[PDB]
């Protein structure tokens, strides 16, 4: 699959399991159209969001529901969510791994982009 | 000022200067009402965005135009922008410092909340 | 293997390939004894540093030669190296993945610790 | 002061206060000669470590006792400490601000180098 998200927890030193996220694609009219959604597995990964043929050029947003993750562990975190917005496939098809590292008052996000 | 934003550049080891951002508050209809903006100073800081009276409880978004910053440096970036979305003042007024550390394919953001 | 290191490059959005690192273990006399070494593969990972039986309880240091990585790309970075020092297996055997995300003037490091 | 260290806590969203650290310079025999130390203030900052005259070229290490900080909060940490090792002043004297963002199983460190 050309899009994978991995989420880690910096407090427990573990994958962040069962984290929900929704992916949107910017439409011709400039609205955010729903594109895919899912939750992280026991390895903190979410695979199978899309296919090479469906994942056309465009601007995509991944909104990761980090607040519900922390609240289920008892913590009231700073962020409502962690958002990643990016233009994809502008130079032809690529594979994207987006990683998010979570703490109650901080997050980091990174992308590794590879040419298939 | 109960809201300050500081932006750092991890490629050059410097404050990220002249970075534009806009601040929004979530409206009753779930849309984002812009209410403040500015660009970072030579210290990488943006002060004076709001006042204690105006900065009431609500959900706020800071959208930092990281892509324009990297374009200005001739460096290809991954993200369109860096967004920070948070509920403010849920226990009473707080002073917020939001810091963002930028790289072309990564960013970090952190909040320091003081009383 | 119970110890794996992954290194990513935040400037290029890629694994950090051919990054050298050395692992040390603190001896009874408080010196750092060489333990293992290696370089990252094309996926930015270094596997096979040790075995469950050899990786006894102790304090371990991983020194990742990030300066030579950046210098080979033309960049004079801030850090001489990225070091990770930790006590391992204090509560019984665990598997450790240590991730390092590199920029010229910043690095982050994280550990995921799992119970085999 | 050409060297300042600032430490932030990503769990509590606060400066990391009373964090101890030691600064070393690499000696001719490849050993680490300690020469300064201190603990962070209520702002998470440690100033006054050295002077412009004393802070000559060399390789310097800052060892931050992150484990003691997390132990004081009752939180199990991964790292023994956070080390920052760098060559200073290789092009002339610079002012260095080293920032460290702490979580129990992760840290980040960044340098802002100003002239
Ligand atoms: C990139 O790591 C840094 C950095 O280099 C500088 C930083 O500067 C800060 C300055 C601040 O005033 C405050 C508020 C502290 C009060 C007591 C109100 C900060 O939180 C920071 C920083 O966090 C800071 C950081 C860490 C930020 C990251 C790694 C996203
Ligand atoms: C820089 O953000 C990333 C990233 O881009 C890729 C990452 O890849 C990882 C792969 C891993 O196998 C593991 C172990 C997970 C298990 C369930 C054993 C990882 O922790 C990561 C990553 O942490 C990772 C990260 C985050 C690391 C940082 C921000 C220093
Ligand atoms: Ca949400
Ligand atoms: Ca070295
Ligand atoms: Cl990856
Ligand atoms: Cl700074």
């Amino acid at each position: 699959c050309p899009l994978m998200v991995k989420v880690l927890d910096a407090v427990r030193g573990s994958p962040a399991i069962n984290v929900a996220m929704h992916v949107f694609r910017k439409a011709a009219d400039d609205t955010w159209e729903p594109f895919a959604s899912g939750k992280t597995s026991e390895s903190g990964e979410l695979h199978g969001l899309t296919t090479e043929e469906e994942f056309v050029e465009g601007i995509y947003k991944v909104e990761i529901d980090t607040k519900s993750y922390w609240k289920a562990l008892g913590i009231s975190p700073f962020h409502e969510h962690a958002e990643v917005v990016f233009t994809a496939n502008d130079s032809g098809p690529r594979r994207y791994t987006i990683a998010a590292l979570l703490s109650p008052y901080s997050y980091s996000t990174t992308a590794v982009v590879t040419n298939p």
